[PDB]
């Protein structure tokens, strides 16, 4: 069984831990509670073969991002995650860029573009514009809502799928 580790990042209130949580448990978390650092690990058949998710959720606030780059040195793709009613999260995408080149110390790191809370209809952040950003990166965007599941398990089957690529 091959084992996939998986790690969630973008600013905080973006919806990282409602994605993970949609995608593991089948559920929509309403309230916002800040994460420090959780991990959830469940078996799943992607493309028939079976293997082990290891998914970390980590902290958006800085606050709550202690030793962040510690937990992520061992994450093999990452869902850079920001809600596209939040123009701020999607200028900040960089930041975590950055911090995973550096925790990785690579250029080349499996990653998927992510753009939160499709549901909601307060965007400030257009399809267009997170695709450039993501073909920019090299990367596929994909545009998701933790409330009503679209495009959960495709975000996270992608990264698996780009994992396997590089
Ligand atoms: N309508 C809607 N609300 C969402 C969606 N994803 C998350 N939310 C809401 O946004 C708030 C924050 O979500 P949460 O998953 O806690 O965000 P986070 O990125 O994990 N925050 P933190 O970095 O502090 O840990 C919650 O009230 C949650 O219900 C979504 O797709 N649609
Ligand atoms: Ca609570
Ligand atoms: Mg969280
Ligand atoms: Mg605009």
């Amino acid at each position: 069984m091959t084992e996939y580790k998986l790690v969630v990042v973008g600013a905080g209130g973006v919806g990282k831990s409602a994605l993970t949580i949609q995608l593991i448990q089948n559920h929509f978390v309403d309230e916002y509670d800040p994460t420090i650092e959780d991990s959830y690990r469940k078996q799943v058949v992607i493309d028939g073969e079976t293997c082990l998710l290891d998914i970390l959720d980590t902290a958006g606030k800085e606050e709550y991002s202690a030793m962040r780059d510690q937990y992520m040195r061992t994450g093999e793709g990452f869902l850079c995650v920001f809600a596209i009613n939040n123009t701020k999260s999607f200028e900040d995408i960089h930041q975590y860029r950055e911090q995973i080149k550096r925790v990785k110390d690579s250029d080349d790191v499996p990653m998927v573009l992510v753009g939160n809370k499709c549901d909601l209809a307060a965007r400030t952040v257009e399809s267009r514009q997170a695709q450039d950003l993501a073909r920019s990166y090299g990367i596929p965007y994909i545009e998701t809502s933790a409330k009503t599941r679209q495009g959960v398990e495709d975000a996270f089957y992608t990264l698996v799928r780009e994992i396997r690529q590089h």
